[PDB]
RNA sequence: AUUUUUGUGCCCAUCGUUGGCACUAUUAAGGAAUGGAAUAUAG
DNA sequence: GCTATATTCCATTCCTTAATAGAACTAGAC
DNA sequence: GTCTAGTTCTATAAGGCAAGGCGCTG
């Protein structure tokens, strides 16, 4: 019920003598270099482990003693690296020589792993560990004891104890306890127990410590039989019980046996190492003598990457069993006759070269109802000819023929519509062997094929070293703290200098290269942020209370927005542009705490410090631990709903509620709260602008830059094109341009738009790329309206990000061709280094632009939570589980769009907010359904579905419209649950405005619309509804949108609402009942 | 231990009135997608 | 009606999963 | 009296498929 996270504080290190800086940096430098060190010897000692060193244990969870082998003795790695490589081939080979005995099937399947050729391949670790003990002259029944003593001791194995520990039991020469002593000591504790095993009373069980160690006292106790160390837990008891805080806890005396029985095998050997003095001797020699804090330091950064991908090959291995084990390979021959299409006249290659085969390839499981078709053509041209005796009639069949490929045309096609189009010729090849392969079949076969693959790829973790961080705190790690702020203060006083400043001080034990001593020294950062939230003193008397949080955050209550003093705001307007932004915050922090504004923060040597270097930079970062405690008795739900296009949104709905406005669900009293969409508005001069929905100024403000980028497409507007035998067609961009350049077309959509067209023109313009170089300049970088300069977190600004990459990577590809070595990053760079760093810049710019959506979408979220938390009580967040949504079945366009979403990102952002708060909880509901389910009603006890409607006036209405709703009037059965609802709600269409389908269908929009006016004219309407996949509302029988309007659909009453915020009551009442006894 | 000029970023035809905001860091691999140039296909 | 399938080669993004960011202690050194 | 620099510590159920959850713009 205890959870922990990090907050962490990136900080910027304020250098000090050249000198100074370079002791810190040869410190480092030194952690780094030896860390290799530990690496190459741990991935020895893991080549040393046999089945005598791995004999009795848990060996994890569903492992085989096989496997647990295999990671340590093969591991694949860089090929550059020292270890031999070898053919996966001798594998098993070398596993029956060393193993003596053959693999079982998760060792094989683990050589049977896919891997990169080219980058890396499989090492023999058992051959490096031989030469260790040929390199360091080592007995192998010597080294086979300590490698045995280590495998008890977690120093190696599938769980790994710290580095710290295992440094301190290898290499310590400190004074350790006598194991003999405790493992008398544990035996005698089983034994009374075992005597008198009915003892139900902590008392009894204190006495019997204590009698088994032979004394009156925990204090005498500890000194005999565990002299240093943390407290064991038998000896907690006794202690405990001496200040009294467990004497009515409850005792278990057979799991107390148990647990003791467990940690006794631990204590059957004295740790006397044989190889210890050697191997350190070896160390010494490569990484100078041996520390605790400096050794355990590099091991940690060796080890983690060893011990990590054990960790995730054994779980990849067992997948892939699972995997191989799902495929059906009695479903192989199917595959075959599928597979068969390659070598059919249906495919023709001029080298003949096949590819794999999906089920997208054949629409999925749609083939099944195209079969359908083309056997009742088949069945209905069999009588016709049967009853067609008369002969020359092959054009009969002949016709017959070509209805069969119509057929499948329309089919393509349609399926094309929403999907990948399937292959016209795989699927006419399929056709001519009905016989031979029943329909069902084919799906099998097609999946077969498609799956096996998939599994197959899937490619092993390399083991890579990593980029080590070093770490400096109070406790097991290399000595560091950061000066407290009272020490500060204190500091200062006796500097007779001012009591404040915006600096953070750290000291750090570090090692002096040159005498090879400890040394501790300071050093300087700066944060504003750890000032504001945590570092800067409230030295008035009787400052406001700490925070329920730590931080001193605005989430967090601290509004932080103090009134200024003349002085201190000259003092802003004083400093350059470049420091304004940081001056301001410092002098409102100074104004906070003068004006006894500012909260107090309660320290603690609870920061850790991590520094990392590389070249001559210092990156120091400062993490804390917080603390919190789980509260599952929830009073409110906070439902949130993921879009892409629209604005998100939330919805509260009140548990156990009593009142006006309850709801009884299934036996719950429940009250909606309130819902509303996320926007993020920044204020300029009393307007503020939504940032997820702003799409930039309209074009009359803009008319210079649409004036300006007219006049560069005037001298490129020539354009050639060719569809449909339409070669030569010299197109005009210049007609399409005027459409975007409207005054009521948005900036970024225009911005957008221009760089499709200007993308064109370069294609048509191939060999006169270099012209266009400074008009893409002045449209992304230069320009006061370019892309760099003007950008939203909306949708739309991101895919503006999006096609001005990809414009680049035209007028980089066309730069270069034929009139082969292949162009690289080094050529673009080499041929334009501008337009090369442009695409850097675009790239960094939509990365710190999608970090903020994560961040800002986040807070809104949980301020919200935190927000209905004080007024109600605990909270549940609930947000739709979205995965999957990037297929190779669907387009590129709707995979590309689906890209955008970062609903995945935007939930771990939250989860991981969500951890620093008591009494706010975050868990993924799943997301089936929740667009059409009517809330409060559903499930309440009926199933309760109803089809979302768009709402526009006739004279809005388009073909696209009209063609949509008839669709849904289509008698043809669909597989999708959802079709059912628009059916049924376009029914209501024709009944709520009395139509019949041919009014609608048959009749050209025109005389459509009149119809819909004439209706709508009647009724004193302007706008009617109609059911639209994605339509923006929804027919609620609650009025769960507060701006909602009562309607009367088709006999029954029901409040518009946006369809977004009834699907946030709808994921907060996923599975509500098991959140509630 | 004193640097006094900066933690990281976000928004805007008006870049300031004290403009308005937000935020866990790192390592390494893997999974699934995307862009551009082009080739082969069937229209 | 932006033709679609597939592939090659150069680049990208969004996300997941293995890790790091130790706690409690005391003999002996200030 | 504190603090450092070393040691040892741990604590031990629920559907299958697959659609659903997303947007366009002329």
């Amino acid at each position: 019920n205890a959870s922990e996270t990090r907050k962490a504080y990136t900080t910027k290190m304020i250098p000090r003598s050249h000198d100074r800086m370079k002791l810190l940096g040869n410190f480092m430098d030194y952690l780094m270099d030896g860390t290799p060190i530990f690496f190459e010897l741990w991935n020895q000692f893991g080549g040393g482990i046999d089945r005598d060193i791995i004999s009795g244990t848990a060996n994890k969870d569903k492992i085989s003693d096989d496997l647990l082998l295999a990671v340590n003795w093969f591991k694949v790695m860089p090929i550059n690296s020292k270890p031999q490589g070898v053919s996966p081939s001798n594998l098993a080979n070398l596993f029956q020589q060393y193993s003596g005995s053959e693999p079982d099937i998760q060792a094989q399947e683990y050589f049977a792993s896919n891997f990169d050729t080219e980058k890396h391949q499989w090492k023999d670790m058992r051959v490096e560990y031989e030469r260790l003990l040929a390199e360091l002259q080592l007995s192998r029944s010597d080294m086979h004891h300590d490698l045995k003593l280590m495998y008890k001791e977690k120093c190696i194995g599938l769980s790994l104890s710290t580095a710290h520990y295992i440094t301190s039991v290898m290499f310590g020469t400190g004074a350790k306890n006598n194991r003999q002593t405790k493992h008398q000591f544990y035996s005698k504790v089983i034994q009374l127990l075992e005597e008198s095993t009915q003892i139900n009373s902590v008392e009894q069980l204190a006495s019997i410590i204590l009698k088994a160690g032979d004394c009156d006292s925990y204090r005498k106790l500890r000194i005999r039989c565990s002299r240093k160390g943390a407290t064991p837990s038998i000896l907690k008891i006794v202690q405990d019980y001496e200040l009294g805080t467990n004497h009515d806890d409850e005792v278990n005396v057979p799991s107390l046996i148990a647990n003791l029985k467990e940690k006794l095998g631990r204590f059957e050997y004295e740790c006397e190492w044989k190889c210890m003095e050697k191997i350190k001797a070896f160390l010494a020699s490569k990484v100078g003598p041996y520390y605790l804090g400096s050794y355990s330091a590099m091991l940690e950064n060796a080890l983690s990457p060893i011990k990590g991908m054990t960790t995730k090959n054994c779980k990849f291995v067992l997948k892939q069993i699972d995997a191989k084990n799902d495929i059906k390979y009695e479903n192989e021959p199917f595959g075959k006759i599928v597979e068969g299409f390659f070598d059919s006249p249906y495919f023709e290659s001029d080298t003949n070269v096949k590819w794999v085969l999906h089920p997208h390839h054949i629409g999925e499981s749609n083939i099944k109802t195209l079969w359908e078709d083309l056997n009742a053509i088949h069945s209905k041209y069999e009588e016709d000819i049967a009853s067609l005796s008369e002969d020359k009639k092959e054009k009969r069949i002949k016709v017959y023929q070509g209805d069969v490929c119509q057929t499948i045309n329309t089919y393509c096609e349609e399926v094309g519509k929403e999907a990948k189009t399937p292959l016209v010729q795989l699927l006419r090849y399929l056709y001519s062997r009905k016989d031979d392969i029943a329909v069902d079949k084919i799906i099998d076969g097609i999946t077969f094929l498609s799956k096996k693959h998939k599994v197959e790829k899937q490619k092993i973790n390399p083991v890579i070293q990593k980029y080590p961080s070093f770490n400096f705190g109070n406790n097991s790690k290399l000595l560091g703290k950061i000066i407290s702020p009272k020490d500060k203060l204190k500091h200062n006083l006796k500097c007779n200098r001012n009591q404040v400043d915006n600096y953070i001080w750290i000291e750090i034990k570090v090692l002096n290269t040159k005498t090879m001593r400890w040394e501790k020294h300071h050093y300087a950062l700066s944060s504003t942020r750890f000032l504001e939230e945590v570092y800067y003193p409230a030295t008035s008397e009787n400052p406001p209370d700490a925070l329920a949080a730590r931080f001193r955050t605005k989430t967090n209550g601290y509004e932080g927005k103090p009134a200024l003093s003349a002085e201190q705001i000259e003092q802003i307007r004083s400093a350059p542009v470049g420091l304004r932004k940081v001056k301001k915050r410092q002098m409102r922090l100074e104004a906070a705490r003068q004006q006894n504004l500012l909260p107090r923060y309660t320290w603690g040597k609870d920061f850790n410090i991590n520094i990392c270097k590389r070249g001559n930079n210092f990156e120091v970062t400062l993490a804390t631990k917080v603390k919190k405690k789980k509260e599952k008795n929830y009073k409110v739900v906070l439902g949130y709903a993921a879009n892409i296009v629209r604005k998100n949104t939330y919805a509260a709905i009140e548990a156990h509620a009593n009142g006006d406005g309850v709801i009884d669900y299934n036996d719950l009293p429940v009250k909606p709260i309130e819902s509303g969409f996320v926007t993020v508005e920044s204020q300029v001069r009393d307007k503020s602008y939504d940032q997820l929905s702003y799409n930039g100024v309209k074009l009359l403000y803009c008319k210079p830059h649409v004036e300006s980028r007219r006049s560069f497409l005037e001298k490129y507007r020539n354009g050639t094109m060719k569809d449909n035998r339409g070669n030569n067609i010299q197109i005009d961009f210049m007609k399409d341009f005027e459409a975007i350049a409207d005054d009521e077309t948005s900036l970024y959509y225009f911005n957008m738009k221009y760089c499709k067209l200007l993308q064109s023109s370069i294609r048509n313009h191939s060999s006169q790329a270099k012209e266009y170089r400074e008009e893409i300049f002045e449209l992304l970088r230069d320009g006061k309206l370019s892309v760099l300069k003007l950008s939203s977190l909306s949708n739309l600004s991101f895919v503006m990000f999006k096609v001005a990459k990809s414009l680049i990577g035209t007028y980089f590809g066309h730069l270069l061709k034929k009139p082969a070595p292949p162009i690289t990053d080094e050529d673009k760079q080499k041929a334009d280094p501008e337009m090369f760093a442009l695409r850097l810049a675009l790239e960094e710019k939509r990365l710190n632009k999608v970090k903020s959506k994560k961040e800002v979408i986040a807070n809104k979220i949980v301020a919200k939570a935190l927000e209905l938390r004080d007024k109600y009580g605990p909270v549940l967040i609930k947000g739709e589980n979205i995965s999957d949504t990037t297929k190779k079945g669907k387009k590129s366009s709707t995979n590309s769009f689906l890209m955008d979403w970062l609903a995945r990102g935007v939930a771990n952002k939250v989860k991981e907010m969500v951890m620093m708060h008591q009494g706010l909880e975050f868990v993924e509901v799943n997301p089936n359904f929740t667009s059409h389910q009517d809330p409060f009603v559903h499930k309440n006890p009926e199933n309760t579905f109803r089809a979302r409607y768009s709402r526009c006036t006739p004279s809005e209405l388009t073909e696209k419209n009209r063609k949509e709703i008839l669709s849904f009037l289509s008698d043809k059965p669909s597989k999708r649950p959802t079709n059912a609802y628009y059916n049924e709600g376009a029914m209501a269409f024709l009944a709520t405005y009395g139509l019949k389908k041919n009014d609608v269908l048959g009749v050209s929009l025109e005389k459509f619309k009149q119809i819909m006016a004439n209706i709508l004219h009647q009724r004193s309407e302007d706008q009617l509804l109609f059911p639209s996949r994605g339509g923006m509302f929804y027919l609620a029988t609650y009025k769960l949108d507060a701006d909602a309007t009562s309607v009367n659909w088709n006999g029954k009453q029901f409040w518009v609402c946006n369809a977004d915020l009834v699907a946030a009551y709808n994921v907060g009442l996923v599975d509500i009942q098991k959140d509630f006894k």
